[PDB]
């Protein structure tokens, strides 16, 4: 079992992709990422310190990459600090789990 309590992950469109476009400056250059050119199919959501939304996005033809963009409120500073995520992958790129 894994804690993280994934809410849904539901088709994901342009509406994703601002999610997916406010975490690639910071995903960019975390770990030398990029995306914006990857279509972001569908997403789902947590709650913590904040609220975040993980993406199954894939950036080709044959990979997937989930994100994690956090938002806060209690330390605003942060807001949609997407400490976590995944890229180039075709084997652990499922929901959140990956």
């Amino acid at each position: 079992m894994i804690p993280g309590g994934l809410s849904e992950a539901k088709p994901a469109t342009p509406e994703i992709q601002e999610i997916v476009d406010k975490v690639k400056s910071q995903l960019e250059e975390k770990t030398n990422e990029t995306y914006g050119k990857l279509e972001a199919v569908q997403y789902k959501t947590q709650v913590v310190a904040g609220t975040n939304y993980y993406i199954k996005v894939r950036a080709g033809d044959n990979k997937y990459l989930h994100l994690k963009v956090f938002k806060s409120l209690p330390g605003q500073n942060e807001d949609l600090v997407l400490t976590g995520y995944q890229v180039d992958k075709n084997k652990d790129d499922e929901l959140t789990g990956f």
